[PDB]
């Protein structure tokens, strides 16, 4: 009824803002920390033959001969570079991962990064949901837009690596009561009907964000340059999340309806295990993709931003699929083609990048006709649950990919068989 007795334009566009600039804000490491050709320091280099001579074939990217081979040899000649690297700044003049020289048996440290950051959200998203009853969206949503833009800026002047990821805990925690609370404010302050369109325009808003931040990155090159352009334009939605009134469903829920009362009048003056299966590997296969930008195809800009469009195209592509065949087996059916695409790309060889950037961009849009099918399906106490399998999935996705050093086939190869394995799911235990 409350849709009966209910600025919504105003209110949609004062929200496209932190939806353009979130996915810059999680997707940053694949371009501040992406990692540069590194070989060893030797004293023979920093003090083209000469490469051959101090450093051994694969340039190897972790070890050094200890004596120079001027007859160019065993194993036994090698030694870890004790004295550091020298990292390419040909493509990318400055990355984290050259700082804090995230590479060789420090590897991991990147993809841990990215789960530190994800595992933020999902505890900030647990504990923002507990303080929901007592404060109110709107403060909230103007303090987690705060505290976003302080970590953020902040993280450019962090002087060691432990200071970085736990500044963008930080930023994450409040990210997720930016989720919450701009999510929470739009679908209470829309009728029943329009609570879906909206979404589908929240929806295509993070999808360009996530195409904006290709072309964020390719203009600034540096990562101090890139976090602050992907974190300051926070203070300036936090300013402007001012006006946007409080939620009256909440306020009346919460015991006032004086204040519940002024708002409205201010606005008119303008099966589960199944599921839980899905979701985890759905999200446990696309993070997994989208953290992992470089070994999908050498292009990371165009890869970026070409995610973000086969975003657009697939949520249209949908509906057309769906007036023809069913929410269940576009479902199964994308899901599968993803992982086909995912276990493509390892296959296909790395002197065809056009073919290896076709596919991953297959895989990046079967995973959005995938969530956008879950969605319709899943609405059709558990939404939490389920959401809350999903932030754990999307923090065991950066995770998997920890493990490229002892086996590089381990990462593709289990998004892979993950998503291929799911789809079996939703073909055989989800009905219509
Ligand atoms: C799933 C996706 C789009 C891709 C984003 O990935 S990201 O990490 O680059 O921001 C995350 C993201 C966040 C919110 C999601 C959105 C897709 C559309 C969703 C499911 C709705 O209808 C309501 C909430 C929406």
């Amino acid at each position: 009824a409350f849709s009966k007795l209910l600025f919504q334009t105003l209110q949609v566009l004062t929200f496209i803002l932190p939806c353009l600039m979130i996915p810059s804000q999680m997707l940053l490491e694949n371009f501040s920390a992406a990692i540069p050709g590194h070989r060893c320091w030797t004293h023979m280099l920093d003090n083209k033959a000469l490469l051959t001579i101090s450093i051994p074939p694969g340039p190897h990217q972790c070890r050094r001969f200890r004596q120079p081979q001027w007859q160019l040899w065993s194993e036994a000649d090698t030694e870890p570079c004790v004295d550091g690297w020298v990292y390419d700044r040909s493509v990318f003049t400055s990355t984290i991962v050259a700082k804090w020289d995230l590479v060789c048996s420090s590897q991991g440290l990147k993809p841990l990064s990215q789960s530190i950051f994800m595992s933020g959200i999902l505890v900030g998203s647990f504990i923002w949901g507990l303080l929901s009853y007592r404060f109110g969206r709107k403060p909230m949503l103007s303090w987690c837009c705060l505290q976003l833009a302080v970590a953020g800026t902040s993280t450019i002047f962090a002087p060691t690596f432990v200071i970085y990821c736990g500044l963008r805990f930080v930023a994450a925690f409040g990210m997720a009561g930016i989720f919450l609370s701009s999510l929470t404010l739009m679908v209470e302050w829309t009728t029943t009907s329009r609570r879906a369109v909206t979404m589908t325009v929240v929806g295509c808003a993070f999808s360009a964000g996530q195409a904006a931040l290709g072309g964020l990155a390719f203009a600034l090159r540096d990562w101090r340059t890139l976090q602050l352009a992907a974190s300051v334009p926070f203070f300036a939605i936090s300013l402007i999340s001012w006006w946007l009134p409080e939620s009256a469903r909440w306020l009346i829920i919460k015991g006032k309806p004086d204040q519940a009362l002024q708002e409205l009048r201010k606005v008119a003056r303008i099966r589960s295990c199944a599921m839980l299966v899905v979701n985890f590997s759905l999200l446990i296969s696309y993070y997994g993709l989208v953290f992992d930008l470089q070994s999908l195809g050498r292009d990371i800009f165009l890869l970026q931003a070409l995610f973000g469009a086969v975003d657009f195209l697939g949520r249209a592509t949908t509906a057309l699929l769906l007036s023809f065949l069913g929410r269940r087996t576009i479902q199964a059916g994308s899901q599968a083609m993803a992982g086909l695409a995912i276990l493509a790309n390892m296959l296909v060889p790395q002197d065809l990048q056009t073919l290896r950037v076709v596919f991953a961009v297959l895989g990046k849009g079967c995973f959005g006709i995938s969530l956008t099918c879950l969605t319709i399906y899943k609405a059709e106490t558990a939404d939490g649950i389920l959401h809350t399998v999903g932030r754990l999935g999307a923090m065991m996705g950066p995770l998997i990919l920890m493990s490229r050093q002892a086996l590089p086939l381990l990462p593709p190869l289990l998004y892979g068989v993950i998503s291929i394995a799911s789809s079996l799911v939703v073909l055989f235990f989800l009905p219509e």
